[PDB]
């Protein structure tokens, strides 16, 4: 009996939810619910508030959790990504006010206001810099108009947020903030489920025709997860089918035509299991 | 320039920023800005997560806050309660498996999980009870069974939650969530402003005629927060008019008709100054 944590509520609830019903598991049978049992596929699930299930899983009280990569990437507990499950990825950075270049060597004694202070701290740390790192819940874009920061780090999402307080982001991404599956057979069977539903979720199928010559270039255009190849009577052709990212299609689409591939068509897949 | 902090998101949001949409305040001309100033009423609203709002009404840097009393109740910042808002009011309090008959003395020695700890734990020094806090960030319900805690501790608020974990209530409440405005001439202002909106929305008037001789009664059952007693023609009578609480304001009217009461009118009003 895998026992699974899920998050209760907020922005990694719904699509964490999604993706396990997409893979045969168990939905709770109430929203006020923090569990449900799977008979079927022995799994126990439990809904946690995300910031509490890497600690459970590192405790061991957990097989394995679904949360954000910065809240890991801020817990300190002793966990493992085991995969990323697509959704909710953002740069997590930081900012401040729109007059300057930045730099993150300005960041030296200034205080940095962050809803993830270790994750912060481990940075500065490693970039030989000190500061002051205060502990917000959120909203952390107003710290420095109330007066009690100099600077901020938080995701920047589709950054309005941002230019709302004319702060300006600054620096490398120090982590990037995705749905994340963790742990500290029967589990492998839950990761490739879990992975089949990603997948099915983040490729398309292309199918192709593509001209003999242009095979090695069509290959590094699709690679695809065993990418298909069947050569065609005409010895000048060969059929090729691979699944390509879903958010760059189009551009890839683009890429092959211009190499001569033709009949080019995308299609949706389920899931995949390989 | 009154500097105010208002709750960016969750349950205390909406009432109150509606509360003082009511009281003639500016509201932010945008859902993701948390700031925005009011030139004519001379102040300045900032938007943060309750519970980072008690913590700098008592560094100085906010003159005024809207929370929740849990949390203020569990802050430890230097702040006091000028006024009950009247909305998200619920029992705060301890809940162990539907098992026995608890008592605060079988909390000796246990694991009680709570979102409020330091909250649970200035209780439990005052009962002379020790005992094991652990702090979670939410879906408290089901940390006795994941197997974290034996008991817990939270806002019971519709109670489901709490039967669908077969926990059960137990004990006199440990606080009342209710949101509150906090403090560390315009500010009088400012709080008169906030409670003729308070009090519009918990009270409503009450017309009606009571005979003379229970003109005594009458007044105890209500006494308005002055109440207005005009003699009729008819020395046998006397027109009252106060105001009487909303949520029971159908018992009141039975009581008023009990002993001789006669055209009972209940009305809404908005606002008080008084
Ligand atoms: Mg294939
Ligand atoms: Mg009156």
């Amino acid at each position: 009996m895998l026992r699974v944590a899920v998050p209760n509520k907020g922005a990694l609830s719904e699509p964490a939810t999604e993706i396990l019903a997409e893979a045969g598991y168990r939905r709770r049978t109430d929203s006020k619910d923090l569990t449900v049992i799977d008979p079927v596929n022995n799994v126990e699930f439990f809904f946690l508030r995300p910031k509490d299930i890497a600690i459970y899983v590192g405790s061991g009280e957990l097989d394995f959790g679904i949360t954000g990569r910065d809240l890991v990437c801020d817990s300190g507990a002793q966990v493992r990504e085991r995969l990323a499950l697509g959704f909710g990825s953002s740069s997590f950075r930081y900012a401040a006010p729109a007059g300057r270049n930045w730099t993150t060597a300005d960041l030296a004694g200034m205080r940095i206001a962050t809803a993830y202070p270790n994750l912060v701290r481990k940075d500065l740390a490693t970039k030989g810099i000190e500061a002051t790192v205060i502990r917000l819940d959120g909203a952390v874009e107003i710290s420095v108009q109330l007066g009690v920061a100099d600077a901020i780090a938080d995701v920047v999402g589709s950054g309005r947020t941002l230019s709302q307080h004319d702060l300006v982001a600054f620096g490398e991404p120090l982590c990037d903030s995705e749905a994340v599956l963790i742990e500290r057979e029967a589990r492998d069977q839950l990761v490739a489920r879990v992975q089949g539903v990603v997948f099915g979720q983040q490729y398309l199928m292309l199918d192709y025709d593509c001209p003999r010559s242009a095979l090695k270039k069509a290959t590094a255009i699709t690679p695809g997860l065993s990418p298909t190849i069947a050569p065609l009577a005409d010895p000048d052709w060969v059929a090729i089918r691979a699944l390509v990212p879903r958010r760059d299609v189009n551009g890839i689409m683009d890429e092959l035509a211009a190499i001569g591939a033709k009949a080019i068509l995308a299609s949706d897949i389920r899931f995949c299991r390989f």
